């Protein structure tokens, strides 16, 4: 079991490092400004599926991005 | 960036994750029949070098779904 739950708990590790580094997030996370909320996250969601290749990668990259948003806002208010 | 640029980053980013990891094969190598125990090995893994960061959290909470998920069929 070991050597295998290792390969994944690094992998795991090299994904959320990958997430907290990747300048692209870390730039889009320092510029949107939209008056439109839930709609924008709406919208984002639905270009994920709009060509039908929704995969787990696009989930936890939508998922960082939304709660990393989410918790830089609730930072201020 | 806007919307459309938003939209295309996150496809982008989210399918190099898909295309370099193969992470359900190795969800599958580890033993689904006991999510608990494979689920305290592996947050323990991974939260062993210090480096704590949203990415991590993220990443463990999207196994965790994905190991209860696959845990609910053998």
């Amino acid at each position: 079991s070991d050597a295998s739950t290792k390969k994944l708990s690094e992998s795991l590790k090299r994904i959320g490092d990958e997430l907290d580094s990747n300048m692209e997030l870390q730039r889009m996370i320092a510029a949107v400004d939209t008056d439109s909320p839930r709609e924008v996250f709406f919208r984002v969601a639905a270009d994920m599926f709009s060509d039908g290749n929704f995969n787990w990668g696009r989930v936890v990259a939508l998922f960082y991005f939304a709660s990393k948003l989410v918790l830089k806002a609730l930072s201020t208010k």
